[PDB]
């Protein structure tokens, strides 16, 4: 028994068998449940128990070291087999997790303990981060409560008719006609009622409209609003998380006015740009330590012939990219012999290689037999589709490009580590497919009523397709959308599912990607007093004054500008003047430095490009033209100068300066890959985007009109959509619109429902082509976005040392210690005396450890009060809560009054009893005054308000992981202050510029009345919003349209309300790649170099807490 048992369990075939049946399982998982899977269940469930019947048999269940219970994988197996029993035997519930099982598959693939020890230890790290995170996402949930409670509701409500048709007016009927919904304005064919708010830049009403409160529901089904703690926090979390985050930023902006912007930048500054790096320092430590583990452990053979081919290739490729949509006879006919000629070029470079080198020696090398399947394919391809294959002759170029080369040659290197990544991530999507699709399949179907047209919305649960596509929708980012859909046809059960998938995928799973790209990627008179007044410190800062004060004038021009004469006047002065002083200026440095030194320096360069820009306009405001606004708008570049030489701003700068050709190479190299799929792309959508509409843009069913000739016929318009795969350029933007998660839903939209060409697309009629755009975001955005990041860790760490003085040989361990005896010379103890009976008695019991706890409970307690606040509460209620604060404000009060005596002069030597101190006097003060500031503005008391949560904040004090990571934070924040401040002076350039650029465009879009370019805020506000991404495709189909625009007139001053393609693209591009994809970034090179630092102090050195305790005996 016990000899068959343990020989049989240590065959590998015993395990080899059990794998099998595993993997046949999951295949008959995704098919739909018939009979025969019935009795497929049955069998497994047999082999299964027979399975744990072995092991059991051969170690024993529980009692001893080495028993069937001993280890976490066999308690799984066991867990789900008990499953199936209680399934089988006797809720639908339960029977999803049987696909747990799977996990065991990821045993396979070889080298898979190192991934997995790096996600365990992953998820064990972040305990100490998980608390902070809770924490801060509740203050923010408050502050958010505080705000905006209730702001969601607003509505323009009808006025109460006067000619008497609804009755002459009664408090009653006045409430009857307010409440009714038919009432409310919403515009034709919207789905959601537009918000309001009398605050001045708030949304405003049509006429014969107020903008009331308390009407109706909130937005989203009710789902998005700060009306009770619970959905607060839910907002928050979205807004932490950059999840549709602009939606609820307008409708909060509309709502209660543009200055609650700073709300916002806040929430994103603390939470998005340090937080979420927190998690991905945890999660690069891990997997640093296990692969330190784990690697511890342990004439054609002429340069000539090669540059012909060469230049050939690239030519292909251009030939390739020129094919289009709707071609004429004679480009078909150019393109076409152009193939037969290469295609012959290459059958005769083949022959040619094995005739002088030896077949043997030629099918020896690699680059040859690839060589020679581009061969045979080409030869496949024309004499008979093959068409596709011949995008593998672009992959020759990397054989004479240097650049992809290397890249090919690292990424070639490790390749099993990406395997086993990409392998979990996979498995994680669909283990978390099935289960959603057992949980929530039948919801769609029943309920599909609740659904705004009673239709089945395109991404759901029913099928194994859809549930993968909507979890992996949520690996990218966005989840609370379909959580939205799921909560409105199911129940709270939607909301940890959603969650989970979105923790585990993408704070886990792609940072660990991230950290696997980083492990791998990574006279004489004249000339003396012009010298010595131009090192002149006060010189100095007066052209710095100078320069600010004008570039702040120019934020001024808006377009209410020609209604202010005077203002008109003081920019033109302020132009001359301005004209006259870089003149001289440039004079002056001339003759301090000289023409070598000036003419050969980039800052000077910049200067005179400055002057000569000005003495231009200056010529052409003599001659009488209309000076030009691009021109004059350079003087704001001269504001980077003053900004570099900012205090701790050098290490910033350096370490751009230093990344920017590697992010050269990185641009290139995207490029290429792009192009490939953009090839692709254009082949497989090319003229498919067309569609029937009617008078209103909606299209009409396949049955009505079944293709273009009944289109046309009908009197409709045969329309193409604004992003489509026409070309190789509109590829490329679309594509770019897939690789951000911006617009990407229309463009796989209109790809799925794809036809023959002339044909009407019919609703999910090509869903397979879901793979092309699920290949494209693997390998475009999970790896080749990601490189940015990595490149700038690496810089910046380079950077800090060399800023501290610390030198590039040392090592590690050598910069542990050196830091450990930095920190041993300073270190000065000090004693407090005790008190005078009754003095000390009090100094004994305040000094007791129990009670700092219990002020800790009464802390946790005042916040729970905090969090019973709801929008529409009784009166009654608002009484007691205010009567609790009250009683707790005093206990506090007592408190300190406690320590002070105890403590005497001594309370204020610490900064916490200061802080502690300021809120006891700022609670006092509040209790007292409430009442009279709110009855002699609402907004102001609530921002006032706000001021009661200081005392709630006290509850970090005393933690230690939350000191930790709060201390790795305040040594960054001079660093990301400066980081900052480079960001906004970016935006402000680009404000003026849009300001010029695009402040007379037609409402479209995702510009209207209250976002738009109108005015400097306005600007700021939506360059806030797309410093991330944000809806920049909505900005962009606003910004670059040229139909149904009139042009400007001139002689009548009307200025034009057209956009324009090419300014637009220009605009928003270069915007996405300086912030999103290079200045956004450095936010985590900082923190990841400080977190590590204190972890490394904290784990293999000595930290501050270790001296504190050395002396705390001493
Ligand atoms: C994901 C990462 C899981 C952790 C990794 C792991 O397997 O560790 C635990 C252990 C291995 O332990 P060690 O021995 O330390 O590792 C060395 C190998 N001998 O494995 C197990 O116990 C396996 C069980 C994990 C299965 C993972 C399943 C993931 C899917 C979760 C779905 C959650 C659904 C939630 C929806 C809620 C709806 C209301
Ligand atoms: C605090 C700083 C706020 C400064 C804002 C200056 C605003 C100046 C101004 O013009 O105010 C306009 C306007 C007043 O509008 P009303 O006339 O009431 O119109 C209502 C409808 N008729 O002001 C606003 O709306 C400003 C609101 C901005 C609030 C933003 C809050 C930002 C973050 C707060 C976090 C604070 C947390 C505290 C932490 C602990 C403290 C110990
Ligand atoms: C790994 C990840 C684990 C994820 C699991 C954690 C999430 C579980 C949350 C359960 C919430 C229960 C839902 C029921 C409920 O009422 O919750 C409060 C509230 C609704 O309150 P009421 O106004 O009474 O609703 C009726 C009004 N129409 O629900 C929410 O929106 C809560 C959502 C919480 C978001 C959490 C996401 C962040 C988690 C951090 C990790
Ligand atoms: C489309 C309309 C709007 C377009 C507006 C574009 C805005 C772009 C803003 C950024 C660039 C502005 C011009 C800067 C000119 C640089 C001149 C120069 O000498 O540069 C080197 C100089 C080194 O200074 P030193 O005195 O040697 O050292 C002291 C450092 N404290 O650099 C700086 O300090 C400049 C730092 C600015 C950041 C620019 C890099 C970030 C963007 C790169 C991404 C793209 C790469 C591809
Ligand atoms: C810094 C980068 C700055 C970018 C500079 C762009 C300059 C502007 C050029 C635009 C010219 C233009 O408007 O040409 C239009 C013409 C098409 O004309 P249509 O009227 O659509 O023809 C009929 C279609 N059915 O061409 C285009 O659409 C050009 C599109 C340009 C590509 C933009 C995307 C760039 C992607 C960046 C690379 C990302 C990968 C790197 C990582
Ligand atoms: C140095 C770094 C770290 C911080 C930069 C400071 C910003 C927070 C400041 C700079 C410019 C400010 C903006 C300047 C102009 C406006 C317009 C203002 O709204 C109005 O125009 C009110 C009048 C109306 O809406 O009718 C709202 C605040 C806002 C967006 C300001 C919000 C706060 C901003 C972004
Ligand atoms: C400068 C002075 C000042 C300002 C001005 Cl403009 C005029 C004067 Cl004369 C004085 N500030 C200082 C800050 C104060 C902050 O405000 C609070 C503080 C609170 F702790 C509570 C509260 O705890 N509430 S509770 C019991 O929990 O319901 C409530 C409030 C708000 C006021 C209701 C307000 C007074
Ligand atoms: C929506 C609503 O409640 N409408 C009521 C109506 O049912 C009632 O008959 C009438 C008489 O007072 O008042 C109003
Ligand atoms: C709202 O007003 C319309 C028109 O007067 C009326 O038909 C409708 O019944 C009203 N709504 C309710 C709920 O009575
Ligand atoms: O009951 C309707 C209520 O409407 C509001 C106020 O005018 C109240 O005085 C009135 O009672």
């Amino acid at each position: 028994i016990r000899r068959v048992a343990i020989s049989t369990m240590v065959q590998p075939i015993f395990s080899y068998f059990i794998m099998i049946t595993i993997l046949i399982h999951c295949i008959f998982m995704i098919m739909p449940a018939t009979q025969t899977t019935y009795i497929l269940e049955l069998v497994f469930l047999s082999i299964y128990t027979i399975e744990v019947v072995v092991k059991v048999l051969a170690r024993g269940f529980i009692l001893h070291p080495f028993a069937y219970l001993r280890d976490p994988w066999n308690w799984l197996d066991f867990l789900v087999t008990l499953i199936g029993y209680i399934t089988l035997v006797v809720l639908y519930a339960l029977r999803a997790f049987r696909v747990l099982r799977s996990w065991r598959t990821v045993t396979i693939v070889p080298g898979w303990r190192t991934i997995v020890d790096a996600l365990s230890l992953s998820i064990t790290s972040l305990k100490d981060l998980v608390l902070l995170l809770l924490f801060s996402l509740s203050v923010f949930a408050l502050i958010g409560l505080q705000l905006f409670m209730g702001n969601l509701k607003h509505k323009c409500v009808k006025h109460f008719p006067a000619d008497g048709s609804w009755g002459n007016f009664t408090d009653e009927r006045w409430f009857n006609y307010t409440s009714n919904s038919s009432h409310w304005y919403i515009p034709d064919d919207w789905i959601e009622y537009p918000l309001c708010g009398n605050s001045s830049g708030a949304g405003m009403c049509p006429p014969g409209y107020t903008c009331l409160q308390g009407y109706g529901g909130n937005p989203n089904y009710g789902y998005t609003s700060f009306d009770t703690f619970g959905w607060a926090f839910l907002s928050v979390f979205r807004l932490v998380t950059l999840d549709y985050w602009e939606d609820l930023y307008q409708l909060a902006l509309r709502s209660a006015g543009p200055w609650h912007i700073l709300f916002f930048i806040i929430v994103v500054f603390y939470g998005t740009f340090c937080f979420l790096n927190f998690i991905l320092a945890v999660v690069v430590m891990s997997y640093t330590h296990m692969v330190k583990r784990a690697d511890e452990e342990k004439v054609v053979l002429s340069p000539f012939f090669e540059l012909f081919i060469a230049v050939i290739i690239v030519l292909n490729i251009t030939f390739m990219a020129l094919d289009h949509h709707d071609m004429n006879i004679e480009f078909e006919r150019i393109l076409r012999t152009g193939n037969y000629i290469f295609t012959s070029i290459y059958i005769v470079e083949a022959v040619l290689k094995i005739i002088a080198l030896s077949p043997k020696f030629y099918f020896k090398d690699s680059w040859n037999v690839f060589d020679f399947i581009i061969v045979v394919f080409a030869i496949l391809e024309l004499g008979l589709v093959f068409r596709s294959f011949r995008l593998l002759r672009v992959f020759r170029l990397a054989k004479f490009w240097p650049t992809l080369n290397n890249f090919m040659s690292v990424m070639t290197k490790s390749y099993g580590a990406f395997v086993n990544v990409m392998y979990v991530m996979f498995l994680l999507l669909f283990i978390f497919a099935i289960i959603g699709m057992q949980l929530f399949g039948m919801n769609y179907i029943d309920n599909m009523e609740r659904f705004p047209d009673g239709d089945l919305p395109r991404w759901n649960f029913t099928d194994f397709l859809h549930s993968f596509m909507i979890v992996f929708r949520a690996l990218c980012g966005e989840w609370i959308e379909s959580m939205w859909d799921c909560m409105l046809v199911g129940d709270w059960s939607c909301i940890p599912f959603f969650v989970a998938v979105f923790f585990v995928g993408n704070l886990v799973i792609l940072n660990l990607l991230i950290a696997l790209l980083l492990n791998n990627y990574g006279w004489s008179n004249i000339r003396r007093v012009c010298f010595l007044l131009a090192k002149n410190k006060y010189f100095q800062k007066f052209v710095t004054a100078v320069l600010v004060i004008t570039s702040v004038l120019l934020a001024l021009e808006d377009i209410y500008l020609p209604q202010r004469p005077v203002l008109v006047n003081i920019t033109l002065y302020v132009d001359y003047v301005l004209t006259a002083f870089f003149v001289i200026e440039m004079i002056i440095m001339l003759f301090a430095v000289g023409f070598k030194k000036y003419f050969t320096s980039k800052w000077y360069w910049l200067d005179f490009i400055v002057v000569v820009a000005y003495l231009l306009n200056f010529v052409l405001m003599c001659a009488g033209i209309e000076a030009l606004q691009t021109l004059r708008l350079l003087r704001v570049f001269r504001l980077f100068r003053p900004l570099s030489k900012v205090n701790g701003m050098q290490v910033v700068t350096s370490t751009l300066v230093e990344a920017v050709p590697h992010i050269f190479n990185v641009i290139l190299v995207g490029i290429f890959f792009w192009l490939v799929f953009a090839i692709m792309g254009v082949q497989l959508f090319a003229g498919k985007f067309y569609k029937c509409v009617d008078e209103n843009s909606t299209v009409l069913s396949h049955e009505i009109t079944m293709d273009r000739n009944d289109c046309l016929h009908e009197n409709y318009t045969w329309e193409n959509s604004p992003m489509n795969f026409d070309h190789v350029g509109n590829a490329y933007l679309s594509l770019l619109q897939v690789a951000t998660f911006k617009g990407w839903l229309q463009i796989m939209n209109d790809a799925i429902d794809s036809r023959e060409v002339h044909k009407q697309p019919i609703r999910e009629t090509n869903i397979y082509m879901y793979l092309y755009f699920i290949f494209f975001i693997v390998f475009g955005s999970f790896f080749i976005l990601k490189l940015f990041v990595c490149i700038l860790i690496d810089i910046f760490r380079q950077q800090r040392r060399k800023a501290e003085g610390l030198s590039a040989t040392d090592s590690r361990t050598q910069l542990i210690y050196r830091r450990a005896v930095m920190r041993t010379m300073s270190a000065k103890p000090v004693k407090r005396i005790p008190k005078n009976k009754i003095q000390g008695c009090i100094f004994d019991l305040v000094t007791n450890q129990a009670f700092d706890i219990s002020i800790m409970v009464l802390i946790c307690l005042n916040m729970v009060t905090m969090m019973v606040e709801k929008e529409g509460q009784s009166q009654h209620m608002t009484e007691v809560l205010y009567w609790i604060n009250v009683v707790f404000i005093i206990l506090f009060t007592g408190e300190c009054v406690l320590k002070l005596i105890s403590l005497r002069h001594y309370y204020f030597t610490v900064g916490w009893n200061i802080f502690d101190f300021v809120v006891v006097i700022i609670s006092i003060v509040g209790m007292f005054l409430a009442d009279l500031i709110e009855t002699y503005s609402p907004t102001l008391f609530r921002v006032i308000r706000l001021a009661r949560i200081g005392r709630i904040l006290r509850l970090v004090k005393g933690a230690k992981g939350i000191r930790l990571l709060l201390l790795a934070l305040r040594k960054a924040l001079r660093t990301l202050f400066n980081v900052s401040f480079l960001l906004f002076v970016i935006m402000f350039v680009y404000a003026v510029f849009g300001m010029e650029f695009f402040m007379h465009i037609r409402d479209a879009g995702a510009i209207d009345d209250v976002y738009n370019f109108k005015t400097f805020g306005q600007s700021i506000i939506l360059l806030f919003q797309l410093a991330t991404s944000a809806g920049w495709d909505g900005v962009y189909f606003a910004i670059a349209n040229e139909e149904d625009c009139r042009a400007p007139d001139h002689e009548l001053g009307y200025p034009g309300n057209c956009g324009s393609r090419a300014l637009g693209i220009a605009y928003l591009v270069s915007y996405l790649i300086i912030t999103c994809l290079v200045v956004i970034n450095m936010y985590a090179a900082v923190i990841l170099d400080y977190v590590l630092e204190v972890y490394e102090d904290s784990k293999e050195g000595l930290t501050d807490d270790d001296y504190d305790m050395f002396f705390e005996v001493w």
